[PDB]
C-alpha cells in the first residue's frame, strides 16, 4: 500500500489515509 494520492482512503485499511480532505496517504496527514 503505497499510494501518494489514494491508498488505503477505504481498501478495508487505514493507514494511508488521513482525513478525505488533504491526501489519504501516510506521505501526507496519514
Amino acid at each position: 500500500m503505497i499510494s501518494s494520492v489514494c491508498v488505503s482512503s477505504y481498501r478495508g485499511r487505514k493507514s494511508g489515509n488521513k482525513p478525505p480532505s488533504k491526501t489519504c496517504l501516510k506521505e501526507e496527514m496519514a
